[PDB]
């Protein structure tokens, strides 16, 4: 069982890809801004993720999701 994956995969592969790199030029997350922080990246989602219509994902989603992502995507993290 991996919650975190079922729900990026449900609420933000469609536009982020299976890998993180959905999206012009590379897509948004890898290297991001609070892609270093696990409850920034945490917040971030819950507060503005998925695109227009963040209540999709409540907290607990918003962070196993982002567990998921730092535990699954090589160099999420900026350099
Ligand atoms: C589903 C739950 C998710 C998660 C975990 C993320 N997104 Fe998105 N996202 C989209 C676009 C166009 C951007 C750029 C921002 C803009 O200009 O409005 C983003 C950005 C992100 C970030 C980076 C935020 C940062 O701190 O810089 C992260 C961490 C992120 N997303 C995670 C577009 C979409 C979608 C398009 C329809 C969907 C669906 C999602 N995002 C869903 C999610
Ligand atoms: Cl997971
Ligand atoms: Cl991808
Ligand atoms: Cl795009």
């Amino acid at each position: 069982p991996h919650p975190g994956e079922a729900l990026y995969e449900a609420q933000c592969a469609s536009c982020h890809g299976k890998d993180g790199k959905g999206g012009l030029a590379g897509g948004e997350l890898l290297g991001c801004d609070v892609c270093g922080d696990f409850s920034l990246l945490a917040l971030r989602i819950e507060q503005t993720m998925p695109l227009g219509n963040p209540e999709q994902c409540d907290t607990q989603c918003s962070s196993q999701i982002a567990g998921y992502m730092l535990e699954n995507f090589a160099g999420l993290p900026p350099t």
